[PDB]
RNA sequence: ACAU
DNA sequence: CGATGT
């Protein structure tokens, strides 16, 4: 119904898909950019929603905020409440990057706890997620 | 169909 | 138009 302002949103960026994955998380109120995560060569969509969460949650435990975290991936939202991502993306040398990253958050979502709320941005309601890269 |  | 996902 209501945003919560007092958030993190993240969004992935990529070159085609799969292709080049960036994510950042962003102040929800203001727009400041608070993390960014170097270009990966190759990835998925979904892998770049799933990690800008799982970094969000690493990002918030380490500063102690109970911020909830937005997201418009249903599909990295389910990934994380699962702490199983299900990409389809081939492991290859060329993806071995990425794959590496998605396995990594796993292991901490699998090491670590938070009680941070996930939260779905209602992009038809509400407009583009504020950390949207806007192409 | 819905979310990207 | 194509691809990633539930
Ligand atoms: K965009
Ligand atoms: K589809
Ligand atoms: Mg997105
Ligand atoms: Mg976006």
């Amino acid at each position: 119904e209501e945003i919560i302002w007092e958030s993190l949103s993240v969004d992935v960026g990529s070159q085609g898909n799969p292709g080049i994955v960036e994510y950042k998380g962003v102040d929800t109120k203001t727009g400041e950019v608070l993390f960014e995560r170097e270009p990966i060569p190759i990835g998925t969509n979904n892998m770049g929603e799933f990690l800008a969460i799982v970094h969000g949650l690493r990002y918030l435990k380490e500063r102690n905020s109970r911020k909830p975290i937005y997201s418009d991936s249903q599909t990295a939202i389910k990934w994380v409440k699962d702490k199983k991502a299900k990409s389809t993306l081939v492991r290859n040398e060329e993806t071995a990057l990425i794959w590496k990253l998605v396995d990594e958050a796993e292991e901490w979502l699998n090491t670590h706890t938070y009680e941070t709320p996930i939260l779905k941005w209602q992009t038809d309601k509400w407009g583009e997620i504020k950390a949207d890269y806007g192409r």
